[PDB]
């Protein structure tokens, strides 16, 4: 009786799943929240993981470290690690072209792999799933995404071993993905999947072939800096020019106000995919104005059209590099939580000719969830 766990380790958050009882159980943790942002900060006299990391990031930013799966496997001198450390608070030095990241913690300079940095995070979804079984885990699939090298894959897989985990397999996002949704399940014959995953900073498009159960994948496109934020920046730049237009004041050099408005328009976008309008009410929000006003789902719409229209730019690209027509995909799976979108769901099944896509499975989810059954499939031996 020793379940072996699930583990979607993000880029920004992570999520961990149990099949138990003839059925996945999504974890929540002491919150009450199923998924966990991958932030780990140090302090003067702590380490911490998960939600109070990202709660002081704007606080502590030189010594929060997220995006660690950006430099997971990855050489210092790569021209990705070389280019994401200009936008990162955090610095990134190197052991002999092994890429490390540099923090103050308990008065001391600290140096972390980032297999270490993403060891933190596992060992948090451990002790989450621990809390939940009431016995100890030790048996987990970590998930990784499609276009990651054996160097990725194998540090990933570091990562999951100094946390102590017994890593069973490593496997494709897109694979689990597919496997919560039961596609790999059908039987005899050859299908045709696209796994459509749009989170709160990346964007990945993979095209996959089943057969007999097997899996094969046959592209992989995307874009590593669009997601969920970039609608928020949208939001936040158009509120940020509305409340100048009409107190003739600007609010953006007071972090507290941009922060604040961040934050409602967060949740004004998260409202405009169940209805067609929502209220943002700040109280004080600049020079002690009040700032109460309202978007619409159109108006959103308009103001993030190139980002909504350039996710199928990755969809045309992946279906010419898997050399198949549109009409060739047998099954669309939605990944992350900005495909919650209603526009993101119009514009995709309207370019697949009104097919249906897999969306009953929390897009936050469903990756957590395909790598939990799959755990529970290895282990049956």
């Amino acid at each position: 009786k020793a379940a072996a766990i699930g583990i979607d380790l993000g880029t920004t958050y992570s999520c961990v799943g149990v099949f138990q009882h003839g059925k996945v159980e999504i974890i929540a943790n002491d919150q009450g929240n199923r998924t966990t942002p991958s932030y780990v900060a140090f302090t003067d006299t702590e380490r911490l993981i998960g939600d109070a990391a990202k709660n002081q990031v704007a606080l502590n930013p030189q010594n929060t470290v997220f995006d660690a799966k950006r430099l997971i496997g990855r050489k210092f001198g790569d021209p990705v690690v070389q280019s994401d450390m200009k936008h990162w608070p955090f610095q990134v030095i190197n052991d002999g072209d092994k890429p490390k990241v540099q923090v103050s913690y308990k008065g001391e300079t600290k140096a972390f792999y980032p297999e270490e940095i993403s060891s933190m995070v596992l060992t948090k979804m451990k002790e989450i799933a621990e809390a939940y079984l009431g016995y100890p885990v030790t048996n987990a699939v970590i998930t990784v995404p499609a276009y990651f090298n054996d160097s990725q894959r194998q540090a990933t897989k570091d990562a999951g071993v100094i946390a102590g985990l017994n890593v069973l397999r490593i496997i494709n996002e897109p694979t689990a993905a597919a496997i919560a949704y039961g596609l790999d399940r059908t039987g005899k014959g050859e299908r045709n999947v696209l796994i459509f995953d749009l989170g709160g900073g990346t964007f990945d498009v993979s095209i996959l072939t089943i057969d007999d159960g097997i899996f094969e994948v046959k592209a992989t496109a995307g874009d590593t800096h669009l997601g969920g934020e970039d609608f928020d920046n949208r939001l936040v730049n158009h509120f940020v020019e509305e409340f100048k237009r009409k107190h003739k004041k600007d609010i953006s050099q007071n972090k507290r106000a941009v922060r604040r408005l961040r934050t409602a328009c967060e949740r004004a976008k998260r409202t405009l995919s169940s209805s067609t309008q929502a209220s943002l009410e700040i109280d004080s929000l600049f020079e002690g104005i009040d700032f109460y006003t309202s978007i619409t789902r159109a108006r959103f719409e308009e103001l993030c059209s190139d980002l909504f229209r350039s996710t199928l730019e990755p969809v045309e690209k992946a279906l010419r590099d898997a050399k198949l027509d549109k009409a060739q995909i047998h099954d669309l799976v939605l990944v992350g939580g900005s495909t919650r979108i209603p526009k993101v769901q119009k514009l995709l099944q309207d370019f697949f000719n009104g097919r249906d896509l897999n969306k009953s499975i929390n897009p936050d989810e469903a990756v957590a969830y395909g790598a939990a059954v799959q755990a529970a499939i290895l282990i049956k031996s």
